[PDB]
């Protein structure tokens, strides 16, 4: 575990993380996809061997000795708000199990279902709160990666509010 487990946020490409493992915002089919998933495919393509997994689950594939945790958030275009919310919480619980099993001291994580799976809605608070529910009982240092400068500010404030 980390000596003093923390949450941090960085505004940069998760493919350039400084953590001991990465969470992919995967699609269920293990396809290269777009956004975070495409960046992860370009950096760790070997990790996409038999990575296909259902919505609400996480599957880890090693790139050399570097673990890539493929986490499949719901596409809110297809799911009801109620069912999507359940699957989004579940995906994060499976990430917490995998991070614990791997025995890593740190993990890089994107906010699941906030991009092309958002169904055109702002889900920063929804997705972050499910991330905290899952990861609060783990002792890994968590580093959240985002792109938008105003999202960085909002994520940073939400972390600081609990400290
Ligand atoms: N500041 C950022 C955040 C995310 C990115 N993703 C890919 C490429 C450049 C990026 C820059
Ligand atoms: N957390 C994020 C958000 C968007 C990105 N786009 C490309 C590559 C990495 C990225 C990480
Ligand atoms: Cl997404
Ligand atoms: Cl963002």
């Amino acid at each position: 575990g980390a000596m003093a487990p923390s949450y941090r946020v960085k505004r940069m490409d998760i493919a350039k993380n400084d953590e001991e493992c990465v969470v992919n915002a995967a699609n269920p089919r293990g396809l290269p996809g777009d956004g975070v998933c495409k960046a992860v495919y370009k950096k760790w393509p070997e990790s996409f061997k038999n990575s296909a997994t259902p919505v609400g689950t996480a599957k880890t594939v090693m790139c050399g000795t570097y673990p890539v945790i493929h986490a499949v958030g719901p596409n809110f275009s297809n799911y009801t708000e109620s069912e999507g919310d359940r699957e989004l919480a579940a995906a994060y619980r499976e990430v917490a199990k995998e991070v614990t099993r791997l025995g890593v001291n740190s993990v890089a994580i994107p906010l699941l279902s906030t991009g092309v799976y958002s169904g055109g809605k702002d889900r920063l608070t929804q997705s972050l709160n499910h991330l905290f529910t899952a990861m609060d009982s783990t002792d890994a240092d968590v580093v959240i990666y985002c792109r938008d400068k105003e999202w960085e500010k909002k994520i940073s404030e939400a972390i600081q509010m609990r400290t």
